């Protein structure tokens, strides 16, 4: 995964630890 600022999908968050929310991390 990425961190912040990484883009992502609540559903499928590909962030490590953090959030995901608008298509972004």
């Amino acid at each position: 995964c990425k961190g912040k600022g990484a883009k992502c999908s609540r559903l499928m968050y590909d962030c490590c630890t953090g959030s995901c929310r608008s298509g972004k991390c």
